[PDB]
């Protein structure tokens, strides 16, 4: 397969590019490291950030969970239509990892204490995609644009993990609970989010979500 | 009139880049100030895509979140890498600077004086990627990917020159990093931009802190 994909055994920061992988029928390897492996310090050692995931494309070796997205978008046309687009999916996909960057913040530094408040505050983070979505289209087919992004399989990721935290959370928002059901439906997709590589996968490393 | 406007509080905070990088490259802007005040009032805030600053307009195109300001510029001025490989490379030398432009903001804002010490400790471990990636391209002696400059390196020059203020001496560590920043603030439009008063009289942060 030309792409190598290296990570924990988790969803994390790599269940985004795995669905847009899958959706866009390409073959990947997954390169699973165990904790007591990371633990040994070696491969972390000789990550540029010290970080996963790690990703190879061919000859190419990339580290940051949204250098890969955009490299694939770029890569295999998930980018908008010009110039103009490509700066309203970055627009999107810089919100998807600030809520993201929030949300992972919840989950391993202060869960029991903050999931209340994370909750409350919720509505007022998944809002403006709904407002982006009614913005293009009457949110009828993707959140920049008329052909998928990046930041549509991001997005898409957030949204889900969400739910499985605040269940009912996108209920007053018509057009993100419509587009999760749409894009969820398309079939390679839907026959990833259905398999055990992903399904049998936590969300994240220490076992909260 | 200018094409670009930026929309701010009266900080250089994550508009520092992006500015170094509009003056080096010839660019006229207008700047919209947002005091405080008006900020609390609250209506400009409601309008914001995300509640947050900046806000860039490029003619009738409106963007929000810093990042993607600089990316937008990187492609409109081809400061993006001359293929698509760099261009990976260069998002990934970003986002390595948005992270620890990060843990400064939290440092900066959340905690500075229980915090400093362990930050500063800690600071050459997050710096030393990037010393790396420049031993890796010709030798440290050009840009951060490649041989013409990036969006990336505006962003990084601006995360090095206030760490430099944060821990005087940080990069004597470091002596690509540090001939770097030599280097490109040598440029005679960003030396002159980074001399001036719309420059020198901005605080690089919000409340008063550096
Ligand atoms: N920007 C990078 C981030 C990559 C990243 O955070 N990778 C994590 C897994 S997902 S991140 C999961 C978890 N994150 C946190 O605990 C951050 C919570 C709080 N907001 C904070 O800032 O400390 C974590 O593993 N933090 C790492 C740590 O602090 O030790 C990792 O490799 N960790 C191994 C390591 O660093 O040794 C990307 O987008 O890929
Ligand atoms: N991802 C966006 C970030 C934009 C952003 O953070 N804008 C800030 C100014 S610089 S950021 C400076 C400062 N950060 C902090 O106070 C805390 C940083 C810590 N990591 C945390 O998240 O708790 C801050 O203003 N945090 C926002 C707040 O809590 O009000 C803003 O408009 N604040 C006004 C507002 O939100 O009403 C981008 O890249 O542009
Ligand atoms: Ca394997
Ligand atoms: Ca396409
Ligand atoms: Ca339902
Ligand atoms: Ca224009
Ligand atoms: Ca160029």
């Amino acid at each position: 397969p030309p792409y190598t994909v290296v990570y924990f055994p988790v969803r994390g920061r790599c269940a985004a590019l795995r669905m847009l992988l899958a959706d866009q029928g390409q073959s990947w390897k997954e390169e699973v490291v165990t904790v007591e492996t990371w633990q040994e310090g070696s491969l972390k050692a000789s990550c540029l950030y010290g970080q996963l995931p790690k990703f190879q494309d061919g000859d190419l070796t990339l580290y940051q969970s949204n250098t890969i997205l955009r490299h694939l978008g770029r890569t295999l046309g998930l980018y908008g239509k010009d110039q103009q687009e490509a700066a309203l999916v970055d627009m999107v996909n810089d919100g998807v990892e600030d809520l993201r960057c929030k949300y992972i913040s919840l989950i391993y530094t202060n869960y029991e204490a903050g999931k209340d408040d994370y909750v409350k505050a919720l509505p007022g983070q998944l809002k403006p995609f709904e407002t982006l979505l009614s913005q293009n289209q009457g949110g009828k087919t993707f959140i920049v644009g008329d052909q998928i992004s990046f930041a549509d399989y991001n997005l898409l990721d957030l949204l889900l993990i969400h739910e499985v935290l605040a269940p009912g959370c996108l209920d007053a928002f018509p057009l993100l609970s419509a587009y999760v059901g749409r894009l969820s439906a398309r079939p390679k997709l839907k026959a990833f989010l259905a398999s055990p590589e992903y399904v049998n996968l936590p969300i994240n490393g220490n076992g909260k979500q």
